């Protein structure tokens, strides 16, 4: 099951103690963090509308599912182990938008936003021909997912340092 916190304050507040003798420690590695991400989800994006390999949407997925859980943004790392899972075909299903938003703890943080502002179209044809058909529809879901879990995380942590991140 998805964690219900966007931030897992038990990691973050360790990073964040490595800040007293050198400030902008923590926010250089969010910062870092969030450049990664937005190249994965890129890079994601061309599998998805190009060659649907699976080995390096599992590759891509393993690869920000680490980046993530370092940093404590645990439910960005649980969507990246499902896009891993269901690219190594070992999962076959996918939750939909409302189930996941429905377990944060802070609903209050979905207020003010579109849920599916960043959401990309789902460009591929069911074709029962191609075994990979619905591995590929279900991580296109999941990369949704990540992108609204992503806009989430950086809400939360602009307030936190007070500033846009």
């Amino acid at each position: 099951t998805i964690p219900s916190e966007i931030i897992n304050w038990t990691i973050l507040n360790e990073i964040i103690s490595m800040d007293d003798d050198d400030s902008d420690f923590s926010k250089g590695l969010i910062i870092q963090f969030i450049d990664q991400a937005q190249t994965t989800f890129a890079q994601m994006q061309r599998q998805l509308d190009g060659e649907k390999n699976l080995t390096e949407l599992d590759n891509l997925g393993h690869f920000l599912k680490g980046s993530s859980a370092a940093l404590g943004l645990q439910r960005i790392a649980w969507v990246c182990e499902r896009i891993q899972n269901l690219g190594r075909k070992m999962e076959h299903f996918f939750p939909n938008k409302t189930e996941l938003v429905n377990t944060l703890s802070d609903k209050s943080i979905i207020n003010g936003i579109n849920i599916d502002e960043d959401d990309e179209e789902i460009k591929i044809q069911v074709d029962d021909k191609d075994e990979n058909s619905i591995y590929l529809i279900l991580i296109a879901k999941a990369l949704n997912q990540s992108r609204l879990e992503f806009k989430l995380a950086r809400i939360e942590l602009s307030k936190y340092y007070n500033t846009n991140l």
